[PDB]
RNA sequence: GUGCUGGCCGCUCUCGCUAGAGGGAGGUCAGAGCACAUAAU
């Protein structure tokens, strides 16, 4: 329960043979580097034509036997021990010190490096080679692997509408229009009703009209955009290039030294300056930074101790803000990295370990992330907690609830094996969205709409026709230096630049105050990205926006643990949501977990299926109020409900955490899960269901691959979950008078929502 | 210590001109509070 971190400082000065040490390490690091990968057999593709070409790893195999000869079982072996690491690979340095594996081979290749005698030397130069060489296999094997599933879903996905739309997708370009998701959807509803004015679109719709696209019209919503994913997806797939690149070399490389006989080095903090002293290659002189703020550093047989807390950097010499000063952080050092950056500075990195307690770890990887904890887990669980739930979305960022539960304690909530609880703070919303979330979505669809005005202009260009009213009329409203219909795309261009502008002006100037309301110009500018690379492709028929993208994923990091702070757990819905895609659907989840256990709180994730449609308290499904997104509408006991989405969303977070995810909300006619559910709420797993009465299942111990739905403790069928979803819609068609029924109420007996004991 | 900010001013490239709009280096004047696990991709 010690959790790894970094950071680095600047070097200012140095004395000593320093430079030629490093230069030294970087030389040889680069040559040899080269050799030891290409004995290993990786297939790459030619940077020198952007990847059009490749080598395939038949042809590796061919040169590195062509290389080695009659060793390459040796250096095979050797290779292998060096990639999986560990202790055995801990005292094999022996590749370059000329005092097992690679003992041998340098009498088979007769291999040097620079300074063959200088044990630390050839140490750090291992390995720097080492972690360059497992950096860059893991991104191999998960590159071959996410290519091999990505043409295999494509490989499984076929259909007479998959063909049609490739065959129109054929004739668009022909036509040079160029194929997406909202024409596709358009045309096929516009092609239904004859037109009669141009509209925006034309030529699509024109040319759905023969019978050879009969296939599409009669298709079924699903199975039009499951074609049009498995298109784009076969795009991508055609397009990406075979294999991964090998690696730069002649970028410079972070050089690893410690105290684990690498090398020597003494930390002594005075009041100006850090000092690193090697014993040799001189020392190095290091200003202080603000992330190290108070540094202390204390000798320790084979660790430092540094005691350290953050500061804020204002910069500004008349800064109008109060300096605050965060808590003590009590840090353990074994190493520090140095670096030069191409910009041409040093920089000294300290790898710092934190201590925590492993408690709230254990209990959020074995019991809350498994339907079978072991006895052993429940005898070892304390009998009191605190947990909490987060529902992320783009508008009311976070929506948090906090329970306290505990074994021998009564209250409203059930948690499966543990005992009961109830609501310490209420259901609520964290922070409502600022006032300038509004105006950073207009600004976003102009610029999509810039885009689809971009591409008809070309094929209508192309084909000799007139634009539509519609377009003319929309992009005339704009001051233009004429009238043309190329001028009034610039003209609008440079007023969408100038809005994002004065915005990235302004939020930057209070430090991005607001988090909700940054993840708005986030989209407007990924947005405005793509408008400008179409634009300039109409004949040819960055660093600091992937920045801002990291700043904000680590900022709602941040306001998410600064809340829980009290918390031992909190439950996060398996994002494998419109804010999942913009930040990233494997990043956010990642910094969280960080930010999180930065404090030693534990992080569990629970199925996403069905947590924004049940009743929290009553546990039947209820109907999502199209119209405003913000209500949910029930039906008990001939009373109809309105609740709260994203508190209920939160509710039912919380419940499927207490339960483990065991109580499934759909399945077809397994896994542990539903396995479990079985085995408790009916006798046993392995029975077979069949229909009865009127949509409802009975089961005996018939049907198969159909929609089983669970509401109010009964199994139904698809046909009768449509019907009660028609039943509430009609009711809230009619205006019946619902209730407002609040998840905070200390009245309430139960909430039996995925509870199926 | 690292990251994220525009305004203006010449130069130099890519498409269009009933017309300009974007890209890259550099100069200069203002802004500047709140995050950090670093390397790569
Ligand atoms: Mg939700």
């Amino acid at each position: 329960h010690e959790i790894p971190r970094s950071q680095l400082l600047k070097i200012k000065q140095y004395e000593g043979s320093f430079v030629e040490w490093y230069r030294d390490l970087q030389e040889d690091r680069k040559k040899f580097a080269s050799l030891l990968f290409r004995w290993a057999a990786f297939g790459y593709a030619a940077r020198e034509d952007d990847g059009a070409t490749y080598i395939s790893p038949s042809q590796a195999l061919l040169e590195r036997r062509l290389l080695l000869g009659d060793a390459e079982d040796v250096a095979i072996k050797f290779l292998d021990v060096l990639f999986k690491g560990g202790a055995p690979s801990s005292s094999c340095y022996s590749l370059f010190y000329e005092d097992s594996l690679g003992k041998q081979l340098r009498e088979r290749l007769g291999i040097k490096c620079r300074r063959p005698h200088d044990a630390g030397y050839c140490k750090i130069l291992m390995e720097v080679v080492a972690r360059q060489l497992r950096s860059h296999n893991e991104t191999y094997h998960e590159y071959l692997n996410q290519t091999h599933e990505m043409k295999t879903k494509v490989a499984n996905n076929l259909t007479n509408e998959f063909d049609l739309v490739c065959e129109f997708a054929e004739v668009l370009e022909e036509k040079n229009y160029g194929l997406g998701w909202y024409v596709l959807w358009q045309g096929v509803k516009q092609a239904l009703k004859e037109q009669k004015k141009p509209t925006k679109i034309q030529i699509a719709v024109d040319q759905l009209r023969q019978p050879k696209f009969a296939g599409l019209l009669t298709a079924k919503w699903r199975a039009l955009k499951g074609a049009y994913d498995t298109w784009k997806l076969k795009k991508r797939l055609e397009k990406r290039k075979a294999f991964p690149y090998m690696p730069n070399w002649d970028n410079d490389y972070q050089i690893p030294v410690g105290l684990t006989g690498l090398g020597v080095f003494t930390l002594e903090v005075k009041r100006t300056e850090v000092v690193v002293d090697l014993k040799e290659h001189g020392k190095l002189f290091c200003s202080h930074s603000h992330y190290f703020g108070d540094l202390t550093a204390e000798k320790h047989p084979s660790r430092y101790h540094l005691k350290f807390r953050h500061k804020l950097k204002l910069r500004k010499r008349d800064s109008r803000v109060e300096p605050t000063i965060g808590p003590w952080i009590e840090a353990a050092l074994r190493e520090i990295t140095i670096q030069k950056k191409p910009n041409g500075v040093f920089y000294l990195g300290l790898p710092y370990a934190l201590s925590h307690g492993i408690d709230n770890f254990q209990i959020a990887k074995r019991f809350f992330s498994a339907a079978k904890p072991d006895k052993e887990v429940i005898n070892g669980l304390p009998s009191e907690m605190v947990v909490g739930a987060a529902d992320l979305n783009l508008s009311n960022i976070v929506a948090p609830v906090k329970a306290r539960i505990g074994k021998g304690l009564e209250g409203p909530l059930h948690a499966l094996d543990y005992g009961y609880g109830e609501l310490i703070d209420g259901p609520k919303i964290l922070t409502p969205d600022g006032p300038r979330c509004g105006e950073l979505i207009s600004l976003k669809r102009d610029i999509v709409e810039i885009k689809s005005a971009i591409k008809e202009f070309k094929a209508c260009q192309r084909e000799g026709l007139t634009m539509s009213e519609e377009t003319t009329t929309w992009l005339s409203e704009v001051e233009s230096p004429s009238d043309s219909p190329r001028c009034m795309i610039q003209s609008r261009i440079a007023d969408t630049s100038r809005r994002l502008n004065s915005f990235k002006y302004q939020m930057n100037k209070e430090g991005y105050q607001d988090l909700a309301e940054a993840l708005r110009l986030l989209d407007a500018m990924d947005s405005y990205n793509s408008l400008l690379e179409s634009y300039q492709r109409m004949h040819l028929s960055d660093t600091k926006r992937a920045s801002f993208r990291d700043l904000l994923r680590r900022r709602v990091a941040h306001t998410i643990v600064e809340y829980f702070d009290d918390c031992d757990i909190v439950f996060f819905e398996d994002l494998d949501n419109a804010l999942v895609k913009l930040l990233s659907p494997r990043t956010l989840l990642l910094y969280i977990r960080q930010a999180l256990e930065k404090r030693g709180i534990g992080m569990v994730e629970v199925a996403k299926d069905g947590t924004s449609q049940n009743n929290p308290i009553s546990g039947h499904v209820g109907w999502r109020n199209k119209q405003n997104k913000s209500e949910i509408y029930f039906y008990e006991d001939k009373e109809l409900l309105v609740m709260d989405a994203d508190e209920v969303g939160a509710m039912n977070i919380l419940c499927r955490g207490l339960n483990h995810s065991v109580c499934p909300y759909s399945f077809v006619t397994y896994g542990k899960r539903v396995k479990r559910f079985l085995k408790d709420r009916y006798g046993s797993s392995n029975v077979r269901f069949l229909v009865a009465s009127m949509g409802f299942v009975t089961v005996t111990t018939a049907l198969v691959g159909k929609r089983l739905y669970y509401h109010g403790g009964e199994l139904v069928t698809h046909d009768l979950h449509n019907r009660m979803k028609d039943e509430i819609k009609y009711l809230v068609e009619k205006e019946v008078l619902a209730r407002r029924v609040s998840l905070s109420d200390s009245t309430i007996k139960s909430y039996k929502s995925f509870a199926h004991v």
